[PDB]
């Protein structure tokens, strides 16, 4: 009967089995819309496309993120994409599965409830729980101890975790993340001539994102090599058959983790907020948390996050302790894998939250 | 009561059947009027001529395309072609049938309220419907995406259309077509000294036109190895048994297609349009159009014109992708069989429009 | 009441009733008058012979044409020759019958207002009608189209008509007939002795054009044979009974027809003014003109001339077309029978100019 | 060394040098061949008249026109009346003087290359140049803008110009001019009973239509006034002696212009091919053609003319605007004088074709 | 040496000395070229026609826009315009005046570094600034505080200003302007037959636009008025003369600005993007830029915009605040005002960017 885990993030549904791997359905949360009405007969005519479908035709639709910031904008969007992941890419009826879901920390009550709601009442399973994401990351780093940055499309956190136990006064969320850079990313790359206004053209830029992009251990420093620019501008490729050079704006575009004022906000950077949570918590395991931070998530695959964050770490914390920086290679499939575990568990089966259950336990049960 | 399929385009009727290869009646949209006042007594008297038989007495006849460049210029010139069409060649009461028109993209709304007056109120439809052009080409090549090249006597239009749907802000149309082509190839072929200044001769140079013209690879090429007369002038032997010797012109008539400031006009050539409109579309889908531009029309049949394309179009578009050009023989047919399909089709039946219903229907529905 | 068809050439009237085979009177249009004043009692007086009676008394009487080329010269002359006709052969009083009238085309107004004006107060007519020549010998071929070639005794007219209608700006009339071709001949007799001064000997040599005169294929050829004198030079004998022989005299009489030089004008010869009159047709047409010209006319019937016509017109016509020459047996009758025809019709009974109508109608009304 | 200028239009050759007010030798461009073959001693021989010597004798020769409608159609007679042009009346050496030719637009390629190299190897002209005759007309209004109606013997044209450049799209040139007028005037004239067969007649009548004939403000008011022939007959004496009376016939020779349907061509009438000249042209300039529209030619000189192109052209144009229509006297000289200008110009003496560099120049250059 | 400010738009450049109420230089961004080769002799020659010059021969030129959505396109048609402006219109050497420039926001930085190197090495500048149009505009309102919606002939921008400051963050750039709406108003227009191709006829209906059009309150409503043609269709009279009637469309082409989904883009209307922008503001100055919101540029001038805003971001914002929109008259006036103070102001004097300095400073400072 063995499990459901579906890490429902924005940008990304990592959706399959407990027990495995890897998840198998791996694919946007995207629900395009034909933004130009098709004037002619048989096209689809498929008034709502979901996922790859929708990724495939990105010049005719709207794309339609139905999860902003963790928070769920549009519930039936939500449920389309949650249909479409349970009878299509996994080919399961969730009335044999129990459902193991995931949301971001110090998220709005209504994602919580609605969310049972939805599982329960328009779906059938059998019992469901939803699991606070960070600590599905430490599962999967194989550990107990750490403070985990989780840094996905929708919210980047800091989930403070001493043997077992937790610490909510010093977990801090920070709208900072993929979709953030990569809008950053748009307006910063106009200034070469590129004008990308569109939905269709921010998945596109999401992928120069992806590749090109990278940390600077000295963002000056590279602005140095950049102005003779060696290898700091390098050639991308459009669909359309265009060439895309970008030099500085390669770096510039994740410095924005580390410098939020240049999207315009007060939050500090991600390395002062990991900082800022270590000092929160209490003087005798700090020394762990900052031996042990682990990374997760897409917007932690940037090469070089790692290493500028030991060099802006270790710059703000007593230089007479360790700061070791534990990120390992599988970063998305890592924060499935905890999960999968917990499921797994012999002792975490009696923490389900039966459906029948669940209507007479209510919103604050679950919560 | 299968259905009757009417392509009205400047120059020529397509008529018949639906579900059939090709049309039946295929005859020229002129209406012939005697120009000198016959003082005989019993001759026709045949006050006026329509399609072949107008075309038999080119002679004695004054020559009137009731339809320039897809607009219905006179109105009950072109319901005498409708009358002859229906009654003398397809031998059919409309009453038994409905009817599907053709009409050219981004044409006045007084061609698709009066034809659907007419068709309505002086013949007798039980329903009707007017589809665009291109729409029909693209279902005759057995496809669902591409971008149509529908070069006809009257218009020539560029119809991007992906995955079923359409792009309306990207149809792109051009008075560029045999009609403009055999006036221009008029006053070329005059310097020669062949003088044809009558309505029945520029028929005459018409079918020149349609025999020896062709498209070159490269013009100059072509002018050099005319220079030195060798097989770039033919013998065409006209009606009367004079003997033209055509060299150059035979080639620099259809460039101006490609170059229509010999026309004097500042529009780009045909290559320019089919790539502007792949540029207005949105940067996604523009492979799929660059690899499946289609062509139909009468003015696409000139020998070379696929070839000139695709050096054109290939030299104006990023070198990086593949720029296949299709264009299959028996075109005129082609763009018939799509209409035809659509008749066919188990799901267009719901959107004919009734002649009942289109009386309180109003113009307005109908567009 | 069936009706009456009155042939007013110069040198012939040829009149009877509509519906029949063959002209029923058929006698030259002269008015004779004495010439010596017959100083005897009794003889006549006869002041003015008319018609047979008059050639009968060739010796005494001043023989005088009263139409020349087509034009009416004496008007009174002109009316004898008709009272004569309707009262003394046809024996027919003109009240009872209608009648049509002809004439030779692009003829002065005078004739066609003078001529009713005489047809409907001096004799009384219910209607009449006067129709152009060519157009009725058309009829007698029993055919629409074709370029007529109609040469009588006082002028010679090519009238292309194609399918009914006519082609006025075509229509070529030139002076050229059997009254100039029998004063050539005066002339070129005289060379070996014999001289004809007189009216009265005119119509004798008339006569010997009519049975000897030929028209020579090749006329250099004919010069040659006759340079050794073996079949060319023929034996006729007068009413006196002296013997004159002809020899390239036979011949050179109608070459005039093809050679107008000979009588000092520059008109081409009839074989340029047909093929002339085909030029200025319009170029669809002229294909049937060339393979349908008719002949007409008593000055077509020298043995020779349609071989002659072929061999000319092929020659300066493109050769890639056929030039077939219709010029059928009875060409004299032949005209007639093209307007007994019209009369017949059931749709030319419309067209009659009452003469009540006539004197309201005007000149103009008729032409 | 100042310059030639020859104006070679069918009917009249204007000659002259530059810079001069009115050409010098203008006469008939014609070559009289003796028509009987003066069978006497001494009498020339004179075996070829042209010009000014042929006129003087028509009643011997055989007139030949060397022009027919702007197209050269015999090459040594055009031969004859250049060189008859250069040593009889301006007496002059071409080898001293560079020649500027005249010649119509949209002409055989055939006219400019034989043109120049007989110019060039038969007279020795150090340089040449071929000027459109529409161009020097608007020089000689001493004007920029408008659109040049030029009707001579041969040809009328309209070339609009703007501001300097050209509309070479809508230039219209039409067979229509004093030939066709005056052969009009023959079978029209005919109806009188006046016969003018010969070409030498044919002068006559031209004469008779530059003195008498003349264009209806409103040809229908012309025949009500003529029905009562009080000033719409006027008596013409010819050389003979003989008295001519024309009434409706004066006027409606020049009708022809405006109805060509009297000839039997389609073309439509003069002001509905400057109107539909002044169509084809860019929206933004029709209102400067509209009102400087010019005249020039032989037969722009009918009186009456320029009233009866603004009521027509007024009538065809919108009402909205003002059409002046400039027809100064002296048209005939006033094209010469525009040529004259463009050989003073301190600016065109570069644009000769040097008769050296014209043989390695070839026809093309020329055009 | 006061100072020279030139605003260099799209369509328009607005150039004239500092200190002074209104640009004394206002004309047209165009560089015409002949179309046709004008093949005359004396005619400009005028290679390139510039500004007033250009316009006022449209029908023979191609008018080309150098600078296209703020962008420069052509970078010596740009210097065309500038040399002009300094030297015809201004009369006034740059090397006595320091030049304050415009620009849009968020441009590439290829216009400020090309621009300034033109200004500084072509012409002779001792110093030059170049300045965001929006704070310009607010500088004309007399205001510290507001958010700007500055929509031109290239550009439409949103600039949210707070008491001095700016915000990047919120600035919020859209490439709908008059040259998107004439475009529309093309297609659209013809759906009436009225056909207009050329960029001659592009700028009539920019005149059409100019005039006629307006901003519907609500759009429905001028439909239903429409659908029974009281005062929706009114008369606008060409330069040719022609008569063009508009109903609806008078009001549906600037209705482009608040749905672009006619035009087929996904952006959102100008009131979502100036709701959008006060959105990404942060909470506390959100009302007062509700309260002060301002207009400028020639897209701003259509009758009926300032209600339809009020209507449209009322509606969106909470109705519990107050909306006023400020559009004062003499808007394109009102932003080169803000311009000429800020060159006023003893203050800014420090800020100019001296010819000298600038080679030193390079692209980087001036940005
Ligand atoms: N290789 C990469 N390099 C940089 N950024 C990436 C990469 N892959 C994904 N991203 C960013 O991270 C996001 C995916 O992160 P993910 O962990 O799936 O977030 P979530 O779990 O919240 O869906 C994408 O939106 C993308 O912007
Ligand atoms: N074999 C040919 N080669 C070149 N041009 C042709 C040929 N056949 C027809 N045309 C041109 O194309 C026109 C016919 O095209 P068609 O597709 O029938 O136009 P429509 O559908 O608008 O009537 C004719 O007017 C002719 O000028
Ligand atoms: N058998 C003949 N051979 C040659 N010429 C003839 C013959 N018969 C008649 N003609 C000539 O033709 C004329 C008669 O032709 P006809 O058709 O009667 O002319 P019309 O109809 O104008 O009177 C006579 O004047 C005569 O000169
Ligand atoms: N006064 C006149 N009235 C009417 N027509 C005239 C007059 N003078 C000349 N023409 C006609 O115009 C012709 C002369 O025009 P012209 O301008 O010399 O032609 P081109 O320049 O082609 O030789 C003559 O053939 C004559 O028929
Ligand atoms: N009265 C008007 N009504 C509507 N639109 C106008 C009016 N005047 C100008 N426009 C449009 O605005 C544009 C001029 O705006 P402007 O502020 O000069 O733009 P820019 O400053 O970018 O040159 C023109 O292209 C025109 O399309
Ligand atoms: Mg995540
Ligand atoms: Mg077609
Ligand atoms: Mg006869
Ligand atoms: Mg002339
Ligand atoms: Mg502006």
């Amino acid at each position: 009967t063995t499990a459901l885990v579906c890490d429902n993030g924005s940008g990304l549904v990592k959706a399959g089995f407990a027990g495995d791997d890897a998840p198998r359905a791996v694919f946007p949360s995207i629900v395009g819309r034909p933004r130009h009405q098709g004037v002619m007969v048989g096209m689809g005519q498929k008034d709502s496309y979901v996922g790859d479908e929708a990724q495939s035709k990105r010049g005719i639709l709207t794309l339609k993120y139905p999860i902003e910031h963790g928070i769920i904008t549009n519930w039936d969007d939500m449920e389309k994409i949650w249909h479409h992941t349970f009878y299509n890419e996994l080919r399961v009826a969730p009335e044999e599965h129990p459902t193991l879901l995931t949301e971001a920390p110090l998220n709005p009550k209504a994602n919580r409830e609605k969310m049972t709601q939805i599982m329960f009442e328009t779906f059938n399973v059998p019992a469901m729980y939803v699991a606070i994401q960070a600590v599905l990351s430490l599962y999967a780093s194989g550990r107990t101890t750490g403070i985990v940055l989780d840094s996905g499309d929708g919210v980047t956190h800091n989930v403070p975790i001493y043997e077992g136990y937790a610490l909510p006064h010093a977990i801090m969320r920070l709208d900072l993340a993929g979709r953030d850079l990569t809008d950053y990313l748009m307006k910063i790359l106009t200034e070469r001539g590129y004008s990308f206004v569109t939905t269709a053209e921010r998945e596109i830029v999401r992928d120069i994102k992806e590749k090109l992009c990278y940390v600077a251990l000295d963002f000056e420093n590279e602005m140095a090599t950049a102005a003779s620019s060696s290898s700091l501008e390098k050639s991308y490729e459009l669909p359309d058959g265009q060439v895309i050079t970008i030099g500085n704006e390669r770096f510039r575009c994740p410095e924005t983790l580390f410098q939020p004022s240049f999207i315009g906000m007060e939050s500090a950077g991600i390395h002062e907020t990991t900082y800022n949570s270590i000092m929160k918590c209490d003087i005798d395991i700090r020394k762990d948390l900052y031996a042990n931070n682990v990374l997760s998530g897409g917007t932690t695959m940037y090469p070089g996050i790692a290493d500028r964050m030991q060099k802006e770490i270790t710059a703000l914390a007593p230089s007479t302790m360790k700061i070791k920086i534990i990120a390992p290679p599988e970063r998305k499939y890592s924060v499935w894998i905890g999960g999968s575990i917990l499921a797994s568990l012999s002792t975490f089966q009696q923490m389900w939250i039966s459906k029948q259950e669940y209507d007479e336990a209510g919103p604050s049960i679950v919560h």
